């Protein structure tokens, strides 16, 4: 019988965000520097103001930054994980979740996970900020859990199911993707319902030009970032029809369900309705998962961890649903890879122009693999815990301590 | 016609919290010592823990401490609000919204508030930590507008409904706030689903003897804050039927809408169920709303401010609910005096023991008003904005800067 330490200590480190070096990258997918695609006129709730239109980082899409936590065990071990939370993230973490963590055992994930969550259910909101603290403190503790075994996450869930993960890409360049090796391209819509008709036609022009570069098998989708309402939705969806997009992704913000429900119904057919990146807690896709939309996109490091994204896969398999990670790089790749209905999954483009592989959490994660010809092999995920290193050569700021 | 100011600095302070003195209680509840019924065995989603069941604050209820909200106009005029947030509250107050905030007109409350909520989308959850401290800011907005028009906020609203406010008190002695004029009392839960049919006859028999104490037509109510199920809620319910409990409340978490609308489908004739202290956003209200329950309950400093809390009276008013605010003082006192659908309203026991008047947020709000042999008249409110001040002498930290 193998022997598990106890947990010792648990720390929480930040970089970029607020109060510290802009564009710090990493962690917050969002937290770049100028002329990324990123933050090129991306059509969002704020969009429809006018200061606040051409960049998401003008109205503070950035102000958070980088989370970074690090459980050690008795025997000096160490496990981590990324997330968005920065400065914030580590009061959480120094000052109330570590009650909960240190002293015990590497094994004690679950328990964990649940204390986390009924202790914090008061100031939570079951989503956003504190969830991704959880989220990260989750998947730090099944890193440590794996490095102490020695054994890739994966294995421990119950092995791969597929012996590589194709991906499709997200950025403003399905056709460079394409030559990149990857099953299809998700767009980011630029304009909104206050754009009408004319917004309408500029984005479905979008996706006509790339379907004209890309051919009919390469898939396109339009990611729109809670910038939408129902109207708007369908009136686009249905725009891109003859195109042929696959799925239109994350139309309304996230407490309206029953407007996920309507613009389900009136989607043309065939083309399918997603959201959940920004939904957390399982209670939360259940809610959504009834709405009947196609695919539940959760974030590994946002909807509450590695813990729950397994058992939000297992509500989309009791209902014949898909679910398809909103990026999270290996946080994301041990736990798909073991899911039969993960068929596919997302590389979100860090590189500013999409034209080539930077890493998605670049540069806070040391070795993190990305696709070659559009794929992660599963041998590339065989290694201890998420197989990665925390790159101690960015700025880390250690705000707190206990 | 009167000439406004524009804004021209926001400023965030703090007391109490992991961060500062332990027990500083002001705007948060639950930041008070020992030996307090607020944190008496009080039944929790993690009062099933042997190390959490006695106190709440040892499982970190009280973590965040007070956040305190100024505004101050070019004229030099100030208004300002409190609500539990602390030292996280400063930063997203002090590193983020101050940009929608200053330099805006002191009457833009409205286009600030909406601002805040879609520029927060991407890490506010709908509710919790970042909802409370936009609520705050909403507020302090307000108090500043009132301040500098020279009118209580009640009359901005469009007047009283009421020529006073009736309380119910919250506390462990329902007894005692009868002697102080109250009509009826709400009694925390101190056993849960784990403790079975025991905890279901405990819990019962002090309503019974409560009952018995304050006569028939008292009310006595429950509150289970999130810390049941369906089934548990259930058997309560219909074991305190006999003693004509008033209404059962905040039986589950947040996201269990479809809980709620079982629970009330189950709840005895006539028994009222509620919940909404915990929900944020109209939105999360417009879905809580659909479950069917009685009475929503947000607290105004929690829910996204006045602002919306006007939205949820609205929404509960078409469908013939009612609303009625989770304590909140004043912030709740100048909105709920003007909502036809608000016939009475709370007030949660500060003092350790429930025997006397403690001020609600005692002592970050100088001058509080407190019921009158349980109640509250309008003249009392005839004060600009939410006529209060700030007592400066607490210990207020400002941890960020811009
Ligand atoms: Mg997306
Ligand atoms: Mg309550």
């Amino acid at each position: 019988i193998m022997t598990l330490p106890k947990i010792k200590h648990v720390r929480a480190w930040f970089i970029g965000g607020a109060t510290a070096e802009k564009g710090a990258g990493g962690g917050d997918y969002h937290d770049q520097g100028g002329n990324h695609w990123i933050d090129d006129h991306i059509a969002t709730p704020m969009s429809k103001y006018r200061d606040y239109e051409q960049s998401r980082q003008s109205f503070g899409i950035n102000v958070l930054g980088t989370l970074i936590v690090e459980v050690e065990a008795e025997n000096r071990q160490t496990g981590f994980a990324v997330s968005t939370a920065g400065e914030m993230g580590c009061f959480i973490v120094e000052k109330h979740l570590n009650r909960f963590i240190e002293g015990k055992c590497v094994s004690d994930i679950k328990l964990i996970h649940d204390q986390m969550l009924g202790a914090t259910m008061y100031y939570s909101g079951s989503g956003g900020l504190v969830m991704n603290t959880i989220s990260c403190v989750d998947l730090a503790l099944w890193d440590l859990f794996g490095k102490v075994v020695g054994l890739p996450v994966y294995k421990l869930l119950g092995g791969a199911v597929r012996d590589e993960i194709q991906f499709y890409a997200t950025g403003a360049r399905p056709d460079l993707a394409k030559e990149m090796g990857f099953i299809g391209g998700k767009m980011p819509t630029h304009w909104g319902p206050h754009d009408g008709d004319a917004g309408i036609r500029k984005d479905a022009a979008m996706v006509a030009d790339m379907r004209e570069k890309c051919g009919p098998d390469f898939w396109l989708m339009l990611d729109c970032w809670m910038s939408q309402d129902v109207n708007y939705a369908t009136k686009l969806a249905h725009a891109c029809a003859p195109f042929n997009l696959k799925w239109i992704e994350e139309c309304l913000p996230p407490q309206q369900y029953e407007g996920y429900r309507e613009l389900k119904r009136n989607a043309p057919a065939g083309m399918m309705v997603t959201s959940g990146e920004h939904h957390g807690t399982l209670q939360s896709f259940r809610t959504l998962a009834e709405t009947g939309i196609d695919i539940m996109q959760p974030d590994v490091g946002w909807c509450g961890g590695l813990t729950t994204l397994v058992e939000i896969a297992a509500l989309a398999k009791s209902r014949g649903q898909l679910v398809v990670p909103h990026g999270s790089s290996v946080y994301s790749h041990h736990a798909v890879i073991t899911f039969t209905n993960t068929p596919f999954s997302e590389f979100l483009m860090t590189s500013p122009d999409c034209s080539t592989l930077r890493p998605q959490f670049d540069p806070i994660l040391l070795d993190e693999p990305v696709p070659v010809n559009g794929r992660i092999h599963k041998s590339v995920l065989d290694k201890p815990g998420f197989g990665v290193e925390l790159n101690r050569d960015c700025h880390l700021k250690r705000p707190y301590s206990h």
